[PDB]
């Protein structure tokens, strides 16, 4: 409780800039029945055999991906618990979109039985799990680095993915898969926006050195995936451009929590 | 121990049809503060009583937790009940907003603007019912109060959002019934009385002892009837039989 988010009538709002995030979050409320995905089965037969493994598999990592109820607790301002208990339903909107696109792109079930048993086993999740219970769970963690941690979860990992099916797009290809990525990463840009802002009310925040380990940890985890593990090669990207967007992106949110760069990168996508 | 409390990867196909129904009948009932006028509620609240205003000011201080939300959505386990509660949290932070609007719009002076202390002291199943009996048998009494006030036909923006609210409650308690029905070991008939019947001692008490609803014109041996109906209808729909086999005495209240 030297922290003015941690110490123990809503109106009038004490903290317009948080409340004014709630508010945007609200005017983007959708449901996964919005996106129409009647017109893409065409579009997924063009496809070949091995982009349509690269599409199913970072499907089924979206839905194999619960720190936000910790938050909601933990952080006392009325107006951060409104933008988080929005974040918490908005998240469930996500699962039932991802569940929607493999339900309509993998049409039989013993073939969906076989892929998501895949990717139980698979190093990505393992690997972001035992970062997460390292740098959030550990209880040697402080707020600050949980704040950071809660950042790169939003705008670190899965970056490289929604990348990707923004190349897609490039393309004129899967409408409805591309339409619904493009209101999921529009969402996780603003939760990672509002970790941003918290962080910025914090009397007790983490050396940069610090922050650096918690960002660049993530760089590595998510970097491996989609160059070495699932490589977008197989969807008629370059890896290296690939790298070099993901540190682009961790630069941005350096950046953001205001401190200085780390790799340089610049964006290598126009279409990003 | 429990299939709620037990282990899904995708939430298609659907396995409990009936969970998943009640949540997307939440999202069709999606609203939001800034929808109610409460534009023409002063000139309303200027020309009533000061034993109305001051019943008024003090339910709104009454309404104005769902910390227990953000515990029953972690301890379940099953998906679609999570979307339901996913959702219900997002709606009170509605109604809190709600309520704060409507203080702020009738209390303007800073320096102006108990039964608390009864409801604070006050197994899985059993928290379920003590929650089902927060949003059925708490603060019916004070839909009640203010669905009076419709029908004198004052303060619409009160009223209004009156509506709305009520109508959430609503679902939210029929939701904690259904989750109920599918506990395998739940208390016995002696345990949700004692829950429900605490309950409506402290509501009944509230609304004729401490802030008497004769403050706005109502009877308080038929607002202790009403509340007592709300308890039967629970514990009825919970799976039991009526401890006061009250009936509704309030004609507005049947729509
Ligand atoms: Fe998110
Ligand atoms: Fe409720």
């Amino acid at each position: 409780n030297e922290e003015p988010l941690l110490r123990k009538v809503i109106f009038p709002i004490q903290y317009p800039d948080i409340w004014k995030m709630y508010k945007q979050a609200q005017a983007s409320f959708w449901t996964a029945e919005e996106v129409d995905l009647s017109k893409d089965l065409p579009h997924w037969n063009k496809l070949k055999a091995d982009e349509k493994y690269f599409i199913s598999h970072i499907l089924a990592f979206f839905a194999a991906s619960n720190l936000v109820e910790r938050f909601s607790q933990e952080v006392q301002v009325p107006e951060a618990r409104c933008f988080y208990g929005f974040q918490i339903l908005i998240e469930n909107v996500h699962s039932e979109m991802y569940s929607l696109l493999i339900d309509t792109y993998i049409r039989d079930p013993k073939k969906r039985e076989f892929l998501f048993n895949a990717i139980e086993t698979m190093p990505y999740v393992k690997k972001k799990a035992d970062w997460a219970l390292r740098w959030i769970a550990d209880r040697k963690s402080t707020f600050g680095e949980r704040v950071v941690a809660f950042a790169a979860v939003e705008g670190v990992f899965f970056s490289g993915s929604f990348a990707a099916i923004f190349w897609l797009k490039k393309r004129g290809l899967m409408p409805g898969l591309t339409f619904s990525n493009e209101l999921i990463s529009r969402d996780e840009g603003l939760h990672c926006d509002f970790a941003c802002l918290m962080f910025q009310y914090l009397v007790n925040k983490p050396s940069e050195e610090r922050v650096r380990e918690i960002i660049v940890d993530a760089v590595k985890i998510e970097q491996e995936f989609l160059t070495e593990a699932l490589p977008v090669g197989l969807i008629g990207m370059n890896c290296i451009l690939m790298k070099q967007y993901i540190e682009f992106v961790a630069d941005r949110l350096l950046v953001e929590l205001g401190f200085s760069k780390v790799f340089q990168a610049e964006n290598p996508f126009d279409f990003m």
